[PDB]
């Protein structure tokens, strides 16, 4: 992250080493369980590019989803410099370079690059996008380590229905269906896949029901 | 939150990571169980609307919740709109301006507004109101993932009576009825309901005992 | 129909007794399964509006699909007013008048009008849009009276491949639901809900299979 | 169809709708059987690529089918395009351009344009050609949605002789092999199937019977 000095200046403070290992613990207990995006987005908060990257070595002894993450951030730098085109030309003495994406990843450039890159008003967030494309790496990875399909998540006889919504809507959240089919999920699937006595509630329930009424006249059946 | 400089300025200062994995842990963890009121309430302590938003993203992933919470939070901003309403006419340029209900909620306003607002004497505090609104969002969000109605609550035949009170206070706690029907809950439903053995003796002990006199004569039955 | 008589003349013929005997079994025969929606475009080929209420007739003892077809074609012919506005002025003595939407219906239009603005040069087809307000009714009705959803369509033990796949498509094509769910639907529920040894063979052959890939490797399975 | 009207002259005729229902009955109730192939050739008869295009229709709900036949034609319209590249040149008044693959499956050309091209001494037959590449294309259709392979079509312990034979030669007109692989399969795979009493006589007989006396020497076996 980024401090001020008592001249008023901004420095970066590295990552506290709790910090860092809770950032482990998730990595290494959570089997890339879907709470690792809110964890890793609440434990990165407020990063340089070169913090990132120390969170980044946790997950290389996962060679698949270090893999999957390395072909994200390849991507997405390929992306960006498409779309940024390195100008050639003269700058101003006042205004810093353009950086790359090997750059924003933090490959080839340096702390204080990166450091003034951010302080700046106004700012060009270099963690922020970084961060994002990290993100769109570990939603990826959470997608492949999924252990079942949305269609397989059933309520069970006794299941109470509020258990089988939790279930259901945390799964779907693995699974990243586009929005359209994500709608007629929770429209359609769990409804069908709710045990017979819930199943009849819903039914007369009718169409358009709303998931707060659904689980008002489910509650203890 | 708001710190002070070493020139005694005050300074927001962000919330810690850690600070917001707990939070995170909580929301992702405990199913909206009515101890989630309580542990948010610790850890927004002294926050600014700024900071309620960041602890607010956590939640958005549970669709329904953040869709009560939203619906509680615009309610609350038009109510205070009404009851505050803008004033046309000049205003003193030592006194600011009066926030909005998109204001008060950080949605439209910036850092230092905020900070002003609330760094004055007398206060006028704008986090204190807004995380009002956020926790009776969070109580109905609690009431509506709530698994067993008070109805439900009854003791059995081995279980120690301490356990089941703190398994009816807890279910009470979740459902907030009207402070009446709590009364006569607490009152005549917990004895209704309890094994027969602590029943009987609940009985004899007479109306209107008091809760540890209760669990004095039920200790070892 | 259209026919010209021996001057040359443009003169309307009526549908024949045996294609009105042919609707009239479809409609009294098949349950208004998603053939009827081919079979009815087909008999009502270069048909008038006159000719199309002839056939509607027959519709009209189903009094729930008949009111279905009501509302779908007075919703229909008041957009069409909306989005055809009559214009007030002079119209060209060689220009006929624009018909409203109770005359593309023929309600109150009559066979020389309907005539007169089909046999035009370049024409304004009044019976290829009456029948397309007609499809949408009739897949409306088609919906309605679907006996399962595409959730309950499931390949039997010993069922051939081939089979499974004209129920699932049937059904798909009775269901009628958008596009994008219906590719998610082709694509992953046709595998999810094949019978062990085909589902085995399907997972075997990855992503993105062709449907007549997968024809092939299940013949005789 | 072309017709003559009263003046001598060739006249375009729709297809009558009774027809075109007999074509809709043949494609959504017999799951494209190799019968499919002559009953389209019948009911197609002296047809216009206008007309090919009606028919065409029927097929589009069945997505697999429709796919197949459409990369059938462009197939064959590139070859022909490439077979009869377009001449770049004057062209003689009294003569009419040359279609292209486009203009043949009427993609692009008008009705007088297909009447005047199949209208001619010497005819130029556009509606066979395109016809005959409908036929490819419904046989590949044929092929691929045939529920048995002819390695498993075996004769009854008390199957007659003639009914095994029928289903062995339509499973044969449905897969058509090479012609050299056919005459194998006629003089070896029959007689290898036949069940035992019926396979002993067809021994008995001989290599290079006739199919008339393997029908006669096993009439009542």
């Amino acid at each position: 992250p980024i401090v001020q000095n008592l001249q008023g200046q901004m420095v970066h403070q590295a990552i506290s080493p709790r910090t860092l290992n809770a950032w482990v613990k998730v990595v290494e207990e959570k089997a890339f369980s879907p709470e690792v995006i809110p964890m890793f987005s609440a434990l990165s908060e407020g990063a340089t590019p070169q913090d990132l990257n120390t969170m980044l070595n946790t997950v290389a002894p996962h060679q698949a989803a270090a893999q999957m993450l390395k072909e994200t951030i390849n991507e997405e730098a390929a992306e960006w410099d498409r779309l940024h085109p390195v100008h050639a030309g003269p700058i101003a003495p006042g205004q810093m370079r353009e950086p790359r994406g090997s750059d924003i990843a933090g490959t080839t450039s340096t702390l204080q690059e990166q450091i003034g890159w951010m302080t700046h008003n106004p700012p060009i967030p270099v963690g922020e996008i970084y961060k994002r494309w990290i993100i769109l790496g570990l939603n990826k990875i959470v997608r492949m380590y999924s252990p079942t399909s949305i269609l397989d998540i059933r309520q069970g006889p006794k299941e109470p229905f509020r258990d089988y919504v939790d279930r259901f809507y945390k799964t779907l959240r693995a699974e990243q269906a586009s929005q359209e089919v994500k709608n007629w999920m929770t429209e359609t699937l769990l409804v069908q896949n709710a045990n017979p006595d819930c199943k009849t509630i819903l039914k007369a329930l009718g169409p358009g029901a709303t998931l707060e009424e659904m689980m008002t006249a489910c509650q203890g059946v």
